[PDB]
Parts: structure tokens; C-alpha cells; sequence
């Protein structure tokens, strides 16, 4: 209840930026939030932060260790958290250390053989683990790419109903040149007129309750396709951006939260909290 945007929301702290939608979402940049008053508010509920986290294959030596790392360091510091570590091979998983507030468990995944159902399937066994156990853990939950590394806090101004991230690359872009699936043949479908922005699938959230009808929404597309024979271009990605077409965000963060230094270094680009790593094909502005 008792939290207002106005409480630790400042748009005019970032005046060239993109800070409110026409939905009236806010979209967070470094500057126009208030931390400070936003960790007490959330502390005295007691809120607890969930974060999942696939790899599977050579992926676990590549990347978990230092994602976990800079997770432990820099996600909600000062509140809990639990780390959900699906892995392959859980003999190879690295156990690191956590500090005060963290806590995790793993599960072992059985591992799909091309690399776009080992992405696409994330978007079922989320679900599966909401219902089954998440949903009456955490309060809120995010859902990322193992392959980027926190570099700064990421903190509670990013906590909200369902969350989504603007992707590095495209977010001054306009609608039409959005990688977006465009057969109509395909779930993912979102025509040529329409469409709000365009969001990395590196990072999503919300309470477990959206998280559930995300992850549902666009597994049961990814479905639809494969029975009809067709792939999304950018997989999930894809169909993560009808969904949230369909179904605004509540808030979005900016590329700050996971910028591409590959991009190099804008204006724009005020203070980093997490950044790629190297990866698959994630739409970027390339070959
Ligand atoms: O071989 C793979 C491919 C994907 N993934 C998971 O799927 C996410 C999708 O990212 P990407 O491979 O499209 O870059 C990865 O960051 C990772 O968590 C793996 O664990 N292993
Ligand atoms: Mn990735």
C-alpha cells in the first residue's frame, strides 16, 4: 500500500531521457531514485528478493561463478535474497561464499540440445518452480541471463509489479526498426505500426504472481510456434516483447542496468549496475 511515485521518483533529475511512459510507467535511470528511503520502506516489510539463474553446459565454468560473485555483492543489498541455480550438472556448479542476507539452492535440469530450447525452456521450468515453491518465498523475483556481471548496486528501485529492461542497444530506436518478429505466421507476431520499445530478455521481473503469467504467456507462444513449424527470430526475446506489448510493464529500467559496453560509453550512460559479458545472439546491432 502506502508507497507513492512521487515518494522516490524524480524525473526532472534526468531531463533528456526517456524517465515516464505513456502508461505512466517510470523508468528508472541513475538519478531519479531515492534508495535510501526506499530500503527503509521495503525493510520494515520484511521483503524478501528472488533471483533465477540458468547454466547449463560449458556456461557453468564460463560464467556462473562471476555472476554469482557480483550478484552476492551487488543485488538488494541489505535485504534477503535467495539465488534458484539451475544447472546441468550440478557436480560442476562453483560454491562460493555468500554473505549476510544470501542464500540459494539448486536444481538439476535436464539439458536441451540446440541452444535456443535451452533459453526458450527456461521460460516453463521458471514456471514450474513459481508454482511449486517461489510464489511462497519471495515477494519479488527476477529472472536473468547467466552471461553479464553486476558492477554496481541494483537495488530495490528496481522492485515492481512486473519489470522490464531496455534493451543496450535499441532504446533510442523507433518502433520500425525494432528486431521484432515480424511473420505474422509466428506467436511472437507484433506488425509494423505497432510496439513501445524493445526489451532485453537478459532481465525480467515482478512479483511471482506476473512472473507466472509472463513465463506462461510467452512458453505457451513458444509452443504454438514449434507445432506450427516457425521460429521466432530472437527466440524468446521475441516473445517476451509481444508479451509485454500486450501487457505493459509497471516499471522499466534503463540500459543502465544492463548496458553493452560494446556500445561504448554515451552521455546516457550515467552509472552502470550490470553489464553483458560476451554471450549467444542477443539482438545487437551487428552482422
Ligand atoms: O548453452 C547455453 C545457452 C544458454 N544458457 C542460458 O540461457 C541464457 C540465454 O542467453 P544466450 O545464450 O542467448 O546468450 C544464458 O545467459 C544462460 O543463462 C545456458 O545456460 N547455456
Ligand atoms: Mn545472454
Amino acid at each position: 500500500s502506502k508507497l507513492k511515485l512521487s515518494d522516490w521518483f524524480n524525473p526532472f533529475k534526468r531531463p533528456e531521457v526517456v524517465t515516464m511512459t505513456k502508461w505512466k510507467a517510470p523508468v528508472v535511470w541513475e538519478g531519479t531514485y531515492n534508495r535510501a528511503v526506499l530500503d527503509n520502506y521495503y525493510a520494515k516489510q520484511k521483503i524478501t528478493v528472488g533471483l533465477t539463474v540458468f547454466a547449463v553446459g560449458r556456461y557453468i565454468e564460463h560464467y556462473l561463478e562471476e555472476f554469482l560473485t557480483s550478484a552476492n555483492k551487488h543485488f538488494m543489498v541489505g535485504h534477503p535474497v535467495i539465488f534458484y541455480i539451475m544447472v546441468d550438472d550440478v557436480s560442476r556448479m562453483p560454491l562460493i561464499e555468500l554473505g549476510p542476507l544470501r542464500s540459494f539452492k539448486v536444481f538439476k535440469i535436464k539439458p536441451e540440445k540446440r541452444w535456443q530450447d535451452i533459453s526458450m525452456m527456461r521460460m516453463k521450468t521458471i514456471g514450474e518452480h513459481i508454482v511449486a515453491h517461489i510464489q511462497h518465498e519471495v515477494d519479488f523475483l527476477f529472472c536473468m541471463d547467466v552471461d553479464q556481471v553486476f558492477q554496481d548496486k541494483f537495488g530495490v528501485e528496481t522492485l515492481g509489479e512486473s519489470v522490464a529492461q531496455l534493451q543496450a542497444w535499441w532504446y533510442k530506436a523507433d518502433p520500425n526498426d525494432f528486431t521484432y518478429e515480424r511473420r505474422k505466421e509466428s506467436a511472437a507476431y507484433i506488425p509494423f505500426g505497432e510496439g513501445d520499445f524493445y526489451y532485453h530478455a537478459a532481465i525480467f521481473g515482478g512479483t511471482p504472481t506476473q512472473v507466472l503469467n509472463i513465463t506462461q504467456e510467452c512458453f505457451k507462444g513458444i509452443l504454438k510456434d514449434k507445432k506450427n513449424d516457425i521460429e521466432a527470430q530472437w527466440h524468446d526475446e521475441s516473445h517476451l516483447n509481444k508479451y509485454f506489448l500486450l501487457n505493459k510493464p509497471t516499471k522499466i529500467l534503463s540500459p543502465e542496468y544492463c548496458w553493452d559496453y560494446h556500445i561504448g560509453l554515451p552521455a546516457d550512460i550515467k552509472l552502470v549496475k550490470m553489464s553483458w559479458q560476451t554471450k549467444e545472439y542477443n539482438v545487437v546491432r551487428n552482422n
